[PDB]
């Protein structure tokens, strides 16, 4: 739990922000082909370390192909705000490496974009090496 | 001036500044490419604290001060692209690419960035960005 944490800063507390927060508890099914069905057709998913994927299709195999290796334990969210039909959230992932069996806490800021209650853009902000040398894996 | 993400939003408010923070967050994102820690630091509050976050925090003001100062020796900050800013509860949030050059090494490279500044009062009691370390140290060779 981080010393810099703000009081509503970590409520959500609109319907967009209410959705990502339902989304970040379904990212611990480590299930791509549910975690799609939060998705629109005009779509983009990109861990900013690694390239984006556009469309439904190319998202649902990019967070199949994460999933073959690790798993997301729990999702921590510490801040939620939005502008602009835009979420940003500051949390942390807590991410197990299945080869290794090793989990990390890996802090991330990201921003959701949707249109009519889907997720129309999702981008992840993070360092990816910090992870890698914590559960003995890389990634790239 | 950078070239736009097809990822950004079109609507015109998510680049816009909307609110007295939004503003102060665009000011010092303008000061950022004056590369001087004594200019930055007279928008931070007392009680405050930085983190690059692949790089360990500082907490309060003089950490702060020093920690600014000592990445404006090893890189400079030619220009700051922000694509979307917003804002609740006091937080601002800013989606942006910092043109990054690193000073020993004479290469420049487009960091790709999520930032959030904490203001009370107008000062900043907290900001901390978000992005890839690596990349950053491969494109310029520059190890840390
Ligand atoms: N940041 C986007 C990638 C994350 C992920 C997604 C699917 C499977 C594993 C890991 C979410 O935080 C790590
Ligand atoms: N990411 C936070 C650190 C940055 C910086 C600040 C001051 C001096 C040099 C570099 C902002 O983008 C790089
Ligand atoms: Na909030
Ligand atoms: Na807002
Ligand atoms: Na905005």
């Amino acid at each position: 739990q981080p010393r810099w944490a703000s009081s509503a800063a970590g409520a959500a507390s609109t319907p967009d922000e209410k959705i990502v927060l339902e989304f970040m508890d379904a990212l611990t099914s480590n299930d791509a082909a549910k975690l799609i069905e939060y998705f629109a057709e005009d779509t983009m998913f990109q861990a900013m370390p690694l390239p984006p994927a556009y469309g439904r299709d190319a998202v649902e195999q990019t967070l199949a192909g994460l999933f073959t290796v690790m798993s997301i334990d729990a999702v921590e969210t510490f801040h939620i705000g939005s502008s602009n039909g835009l979420v940003y959230t500051e949390r942390v992932d807590v991410l197990r490496a299945l080869p290794t069996g090793k989990s990390y806490n890996l802090s991330i800021l990201g921003v959701f974009q949707l249109t009519e209650g889907k997720i129309t853009g999702w981008r992840d902000y993070f360092d990816l090496r910090e992870f890698e040398e914590a559960v003995d894996l890389p990634l790239r």
